[PDB]
């Protein structure tokens, strides 16, 4: 029994993180055979950031300008490319402790776990879930850049997220490990914000159901309702629309425990449109959206 | 910014993950030099649960009747003594990911992180504390007896709790790395159940200076309290006395916030009057004592 916040364990990737520095300026890379991946905005200065072309600052730079260190071993790097907003650097050495990896791209209200880290050191992991707004809501102090969000699914670690930037609301933006930012975003010291975001919809539903599970069973209620009664609930207390493919992938969580899922959306409409009248779920207060049908089903058996 | 639940990064855990099977009984064990450590009650039968007399079934077995299982590797058992509640196999062969490592007996309120196992086999990692009542509020499924719960400072793994069984509340209940169970339960399976919760007052504490930290300064207000009639209200909302050792431990959070430590008890005790009023603290809309003093200001500075 027990439902907790879970991240993946982290020992695959803890073994592929380098501190990265150039110039004053140091942060962290992910080591994975004989390339360290980093943001691109570890070539910058204080005014270059404030505008910066990337191709022009990296043609200055050169092999010898960026020390990398692997814990208290020194990397050489032999070659520098950029794709998009990640600098790639060659080094000599190939990462023995490179595990099995994909470069995925995941999708709002996917989750990942975080290894936040400091000077190529991990410190912390934690769990995420990419935002409706394509922000994190993460935990990331000064020295935090290139830590990587990650997911593993049999052996293979899925490299899913590397953070570039605090947003002025105190929530966290980056990309993939192509370099594609997550959300209209970019890395550059200008004016920009979070936009709105939304609750997502099917993983509170997952987590009702992870409640009931448990033995939270206070919310369920007699009722049932439909996909478009429901949405226009969704829409009005700014939550996800929910669609038929949400009510496919909550379909083992409606049959593990009998209660289908426009069923349990009446209790969420109820629980939406009444609060919670004092009492609690799974222990908290909130409606939970950071877990995934897949992260319930994967905790839960 | 950001506060968020955050666990050890666990790869020092993980290489020590070891599966041990008796009979048809298959848990985790705790491989670190030439010795597993794992529950003891993995010599337990059907019929021994409610009674067991763990001498009598431990005399009674070779070093072959243990399996032990290092992923694929199968470790030779040469030795077997019990220590209080656990087993300590002796294997022929020394863990070569073994960490710097010591053992350590924690004290209710204080957190640890939970390497989640099945089958010596790492499942997922997460945040816990010793509740007041000496059991956990952990994630724990059928198999993850022997699971191990751990902080790490500078490199060194303190190992401080091991999983031996879930109490019919839904919480669990273990023991040190020495065997010695916290609180008072034992490994029979008879009728035992975990005193009255609390809140942990010290870490709430905390946690609302590291509300103030990150910029939050909704719920101070312009009172003061002395330590006993803080504690005389407290005490009235299942809170654990605070102590003046909690209120000296506090003092650095006092220094760094502006506000001194009675005052922000003023501020307890006016939120536990009046509730949130719909507002949050640090993202929960309830007071969390799961974070002390000292991981605040680790996660903070
Ligand atoms: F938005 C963004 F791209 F993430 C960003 C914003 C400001 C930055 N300042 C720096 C270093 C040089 C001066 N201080 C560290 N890197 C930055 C990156
Ligand atoms: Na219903």
């Amino acid at each position: 029994s027990g439902f907790r916040k879970m991240a993946f364990p982290s020992g695959k990737v803890e073994g592929c993180m380098v501190q990265v520095t150039c110039g004053t300026t140091t942060l962290n890379g992910l080591w994975l055979d004989d390339v360290v991946y980093c943001p691109r905005h570890v070539i910058c200065t204080s005014e270059d950031m404030l505008n910066p072309n990337y191709e022009d600052l990296l043609i200055r730079k050169s092999n010898h300008n960026f020390l990398v260190q692997a814990g208290n071993v020194q990397l050489r790097v032999i070659g520098h490319s950029m794709q998009n907003c990640v600098l790639k650097l060659k080094v000599d050495t190939a990462n023995p402790k490179t595990p099995k990896y994909k470069f995925v791209r995941i999708q709002p209200g996917q989750t990942f776990s975080v290894l936040a880290c400091y000077n190529g050191s991990p410190s912390g992991v934690y769990q995420c879930a990419m935002r409706p707004n394509f922000t994190i809501k993460g935990s990331f102090l000064n020295g935090s850049c290139g830590s990587v969000g990650f997911n593993i699914d049999y052996d293979c670690v899925s490299f899913c997220y590397m953070h570039h930037m605090e947003l002025p609301t105190g929530v966290h933006a980056g990309t993939d490990l192509e370099g594609n930012f997550y959300g209209p975003f970019v890395d550059r010291q200008t004016a920009q914000a979070a936009g709105t975001d939304t609750t997502i919809t099917v993983n509170v539903l997952a987590w009702l159901y992870a409640a009931v599970i448990n033995g939270d069973r206070w919310f369920l209620n007699r009722f049932t309702t439909t996909l478009n009664d429901f949405n226009l609930v969704a829409m009005k207390y700014n939550y996800e629309p929910l669609t038929q493919d949400h009510v496919d992938i909550l379909g083992p969580l409606s049959a593990q425990t009998g209660i289908a899922v426009l069923d349990m959306c009446a209790s969420l409409k109820e629980l939406l449109q009444n609060g919670m009248n004092g009492r609690t779920i799974l222990g908290s207060a909130l409606l939970e959206d950071e877990f995934t049908p897949f992260d319930v089903v994967r905790q839960c058996s």
